[PDB]
């Protein structure tokens, strides 16, 4: 029973109480965070998204998700999971399917299509006590719209504004309506997204109402009007296919003729490794989910390109892109890995270390005074 937000495409959001909303702003804001009470410095955790418009028509993407856990900040930005600052919380950095996901020893879970998607898992444990443009977790979707100053609203950009990151962006006054700005676009649009609504998607039907990503699947198509609308549509499709996987309903939506994905690329010469998966594989093993964090909270469900290894080597090690077996993995420190035989550093006196050729991490002292 955990819960997720999502934030997707031209500014869609899921609270993890199951409300629906847009929200263009071009700031960053607060997807979520436990810093909700009346304290100032009371809480543990805020992840930020940082938007920008994309489109002409006054619709805002997600190009970034900063992420805070105590005094340590991630960002995750260009494609990569980058370090701002940290002194130690223990989170591991993960590459799953078409997705980078971050998790951490306190709850946490935010996995990143590297684009304008991104959801957030939290443990149970956080019901209530969180806040922002998530809502707060606690089951009511009637409530989710309390600002920053704990107050409740019906409007959209209000409550959205209050989330603000950075005082000197400007509040939205408009909620775009792309569509209708640009008619140019609505049969296109109308027409690829009905898939939405078609057999394909049967069976999800009965577990996820597909209105609201069909409509914004159909808003992204008109507003990404200035270059790449494929990837507008194909992401609006992954949306909802996701939601769909996560209630039990998986579907295999993509062919070569609609979001062609090319796993095959991956594969060496003599080789069929590499495969598309379109509901992950639940009992997929890498040298990181074997020796990182080990949370209640799933997300092999995801889809991408997956590889198979063989009997004689079964564990995918992320790091190095090869087959090894478990012992062959290499150490991970400070989510940093060392193969076999590296040196590990140390920020202590006299000790030197290493990784063994056993994936442990072992270390000897050097008396040229100090001993044993
Ligand atoms: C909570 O606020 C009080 C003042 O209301 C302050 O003394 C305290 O340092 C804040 N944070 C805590 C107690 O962690
Ligand atoms: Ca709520």
């Amino acid at each position: 029973a955990p819960g997720t937000c999502s934030i997707y495409g031209s500014g869609h959001y899921i609270t993890f109480d199951g409300k629906y909303y847009d929200f263009d702003g071009h700031c960053s804001y607060v997807a979520v965070q436990d810093y909700c009470g009346q304290n100032s410095s009371l809480g543990s955790f805020s992840i930020i998204t940082e938007n920008v418009p994309c489109g002409t028509t006054g619709v805002t993407c997600s190009k970034a998700i900063k992420i805070f856990m105590g005094r340590t900040e991630l960002k995750l930005e260009d494609k990569h999971r980058v370090v701002i600052q940290r002194d130690h919380v223990a989170y591991t950095t993960r590459e799953v399917g078409q997705y980078l996901v971050v998790e951490s020893s306190t709850g946490i879970i935010v996995i990143w299509d590297k684009r304008t998607t991104v959801f957030i898992k939290l443990a149970p444990s956080y019901k209530g006590t969180v806040c922002g443009l998530c809502g707060n977790f606690d089951h009511r979707s009637n409530n989710d719209f309390t600002t920053r100053d704990h107050m409740v609203v019906s409007s959209e950009l209000d409550f959205g504004n209050s989330w603000k990151e950075a005082p000197t962006c400007p509040d939205v006054s408009t909620n775009p309506e792309p569509c209708s700005l640009n008619p140019h676009r609505r049969s296109w649009a109308e027409k690829q997204c009905s898939i939405l609504k078609s057999s394909v998607f049967s069976i999800c039907h009965s577990k996820v109402d597909p209105k609201p990503f069909y409509e914004a699947c159909v808003h992204d198509s008109c507003s990404c009007d200035t270059g790449g609308d494929c990837e507008c549509f194909c992401s609006a499709v992954a949306s909802y296919a996701q939601e769909c996987t996560k209630e039990g309903a998986c579907v295999f939506w993509r062919t070569p003729d609609l979001c062609p994905i090319f796993c095959d690329y991956y594969n060496p010469p003599h080789e069929c490794e590499w495969h598309y998966e379109p509901c992950g594989n639940r009992s997929f093993e890498t040298c990181r989910t074997i020796n990182g964090i080990h949370s209640n909270i799933s997300v092999s469900y995801l889809e991408g390109c997956y590889p198979r290894c063989p009997k004689d080597r079964p564990i995918y090690e992320e790091d190095l892109k090869k087959c090894v077996t478990a012992d062959k993995c290499g150490c991970y420190v400070e989510d940093t890995h060392y193969p076999p035989g590296a040196s590990v550093p140390t920020e202590e006196t006299c000790k030197s270390c290493v990784c063994t050729n056993s994936s442990q991490v072992v270390c000897r002292p050097e008396e040229g005074f100090c001993y044993w």
